[PDB]
């Protein structure tokens, strides 16, 4: 018997995918997680003792955003093996895929969290390889269920595109992405690109630099929102700014903030 719920904070969710916990924590009805270090226990009142114990308030490593009551911590893998092997095997309940929960090292996390007089509550978060071979910027990304379809989701995307700006660089997640994913993505990268054309002439290449998004998504994008003509074999922007502004006005809550970074590479 696989692991099919889950009680976290004051949630409770049903699982989507196995995830490897050992055998007999699969046994129990549900698994009882700590909202804030993470910890899996068997039954409630290992829970309960636990709850009153704990001294976290908020996840690890380094609080490098905060905007109101939003915050993201940047937990490298290696600092906190634990930690970071409670997250992938949470994050592979829902996650279909994903394929790494004990080997984390290579590993750094980022926790979106919401902020009230208790503490830091976990939404969702985004992990990052240290380095990639392959140019990704996001090697796997969830926001839990019960916050699905808020915004936070497309909020962790822009904000994997940040620190992918200030690494100078171009980035995208690796894949596949679940079916939530690829509606945010093409969202978030719709969205950007739209905002952008609005305010004169710019390459793709141009488009690419500004926005940290790679040619190939800004180029599948662009055609998806019929702005891309192909000329011997060259994709070629074709923009009229009154189908821009047409796409706009058509049918996120929270955005990233880059003055409320604290970050650098
Ligand atoms: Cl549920
Ligand atoms: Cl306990
Ligand atoms: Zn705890």
């Amino acid at each position: 018997k696989y692991v099919d719920k889950i009680h976290i904070g004051n949630y409770e969710i049903d699982a989507w995918y196995f995830s490897p916990f050992p055998e007999d924590y699969g046994k129990q009805p549900k698994l009882w997680l700590c909202e804030y270090c993470l910890k899996y226990m068997k039954y409630e009142k290992s829970y309960r003792f636990h709850l009153g114990q704990c001294q976290w308030r908020q996840p690890p490593g380094k609080e490098i955003y905060r905007k109101s009551n939003i915050s993201v911590y940047e937990v490298d893998g290696k600092d906190h093996k634990i930690y970071c092997q409670n997250l992938c095997l949470l994050a592979k309940l829902f996650l279909d895929h994903k394929t790494l929960y004990f080997d984390v090292e290579p590993f750094v996390f980022y926790i979106l969290t919401e902020v009230d007089r208790q503490g830091a509550h976990i939404v969702g978060y985004f992990s990052k390889e240290k380095e990639s071979p392959d140019g990704n910027n996001v090697a796997c990304i969830l926001t839990l269920p019960p916050y699905q379809r808020r915004g936070y989701g497309k909020f962790l995307i822009a904000f994997s595109y940040e620190l992918s700006k200030l690494e100078s660089t171009v980035g995208s997640p690796e894949k596949p992405l679940s079916d939530l994913g690829k509606l945010s993505y093409r969202s978030y990268w719709s969205w950007v690109l739209l905002e952008i054309l609005r305010d004169g002439t710019l390459s793709i290449k141009d488009l690419s630099q500004m926005t940290s998004i790679t040619q190939n998504d800004i180029i599948s994008t662009l055609q998806s929102l019929n702005m891309v003509k192909y000329w011997k074999g060259q994709h070629v922007i074709c923009v009229t700014p009154k189908l821009v502004e047409e796409h706009l006005k058509s049918a996120p809550p929270i955005t990233v903030d880059s003055v409320c970074l604290k970050w650098a590479p």
